């Protein structure tokens, strides 16, 4: 309906209302590398096709991550130094320092702890009564995992969920009312983690992220802003994406009862379902780059300093890359063929830990409630107002047993 030159896919309302899909379909068909002059976030390029996103991801010497990796320009948290928002060489050193916490030798030891925690959380759910899945399952388990990643005082766990929400929120969406309040609450995050750092620098490293960072020579002189940037990366990385994936799967099985039927008939399909849930959800809708020089991408002239947006949410629905991409299919032959974890030097380091948490939830769900329709959505979900976080504030669920 709207003239092509004035499509603004970044409009946060489109993500809350779940209407953004159509605009991305339109851009994929008519103008896959689309310039937007007017938005909440100033001008930017939209890269909407799987092939073109792969192209941007694999040319970091052209498409820099340096200052910021989001479309947001007024959010002072996303402009803090963080290794996701760094080019090589500094990026490579800081990624290697965090990578060990989510290394498979440490994911075997974690599998048992995730299973006991998951079991206990499901055992505490009410039966034949509506509850909020996001509060009782998704926030609950993902927060527990992030506390363990940080060796965070378990009694203070909920602080992690808050800091995560504050880092990514739009002003006046129910989280924080101004940038001054965002930085005030994140000051408390830096203060808390600084106490933990002081206890763990100058003593043998623990297996916990604060220890790993305090004992990597390149990170030892970090300013509180540098420390806070990496903290919020790890905090939003280590809860919000898995959280929205955990919620997303319940919704996807309820919208597609045929797939819920296949799953219950063959619980081995969890192996191929989990990657599909992560594609379907695309918990981070996009990632931003900044052109360091004039370049051509899908036959378009991108200028020096231009903001480029890789819309994973569009790429994961690209029929050129994925057969029948708008269907939720839990038994795809190549179900890990998606952009939800991105690609290239910044490819998600936590992807195996995210998939491990999701596998264990679905295993433990089916051991207790194995029949199709038992985990039922009984109300519309409340979606997040963001072009970055594609997630759920609430999801009403009733377990029929
Ligand atoms: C469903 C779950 C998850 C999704 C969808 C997700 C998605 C992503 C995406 C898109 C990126 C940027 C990739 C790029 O631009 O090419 C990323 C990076 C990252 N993710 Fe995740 N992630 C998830 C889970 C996790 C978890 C559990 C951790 C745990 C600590 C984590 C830590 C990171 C970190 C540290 C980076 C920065 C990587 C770098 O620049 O080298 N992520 N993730
Ligand atoms: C602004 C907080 C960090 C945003 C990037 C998180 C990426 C986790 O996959």
């Amino acid at each position: 309906a709207i003239p092509l030159e004035d499509i603004d896919v970044s409009n946060p309302e489109l993500f809350r209302d779940n209407t953004m899909w159509g605009y991305f379909e339109r851009l994929r068909r008519e103008d896959p590398v689309h310039y937007c002059k007017d938005s909440l976030f100033g001008p930017y390029w939209s890269v909407t096709k799987f092939k073109d996103i792969m192209q941007v991801e694999t040319h970091p010497e052209i498409f820099s991550s340096e200052g910021n990796i989001t479309i947001m320009e007024s959010n002072a948290a996303v402009t803090l130094p963080m290794f996701i928002a760094m080019d090589p060489p500094k990026h490579d050193v800081q990624r290697m320092a965090v990578s060990p916490i989510v290394a498979p030798e440490n994911l075997a030891k974690l599998e048992g702890l995730i299973r006991e925690r998951t079991g206990r959380a499901l055992d505490g759910l009410p039966i034949n009564e509506t509850f909020d899945w996001v509060k009782l399952v998704s926030i609950n388990l993902t927060t527990q995992m992030l506390a363990t990643l940080f060796d965070f005082p378990w009694e203070d766990r909920a602080k992690l969920t808050r800091w995560s929400d504050v880092a990514t929120a739009l002003v006046g969406t129910g989280i924080i009312d101004s940038e001054e309040q965002r930085m005030e609450e994140l000051k408390g995050c830096v203060q808390y983690m600084t106490r933990l750092w002081n206890e763990r620098v100058n003593v043998p490293p623990g297996n916990d992220l604060i220890s790993m960072m305090a004992h990597t020579e390149s990170m030892r002189n970090m300013t509180p802003e540098e420390f806070l940037g990496n903290l919020i990366l790890l905090i939003v990385g280590g809860n919000d994406t898995t959280r929205n994936s955990m919620t997303g799967g319940v919704l996807a099985l309820n919208e597609n009862p045929d797939e819920y039927r296949k799953l219950c008939a063959n619980p081995a399909l969890i192996a191929s379902m989990v990657p599909e849930i992560v594609r379907w959800q695309t918990p981070l809708a996009h990632m931003r780059r900044t052109a360091l020089q004039d370049t051509e991408l899908g036959g378009k002239s991108i200028r020096k300093g231009d903001k480029v947006i890789m819309w994973y949410v569009s790429g994961n629905r690209d029929p050129e890359a994925i057969e029948n991409p708008d269907a939720f299919i839990i038994d795809r032959a190549k179900p890990r063929h998606h952009l939800s974890f991105g690609f290239g030097i910044h490819r998600c380091v936590g992807n195996r830990l995210a998939e491990l948490q999701l596998r264990i939830v679905w295993e433990e769900l089916l051991k207790r409630w194995p029949n199709p329709g038992q985990i039922e959505v009984v109300g519309a979900p409340e979606r997040v107002l963001s072009p970055f976080v594609k997630g759920y504030e609430s999801l009403p669920v009733r377990i029929n047993a």
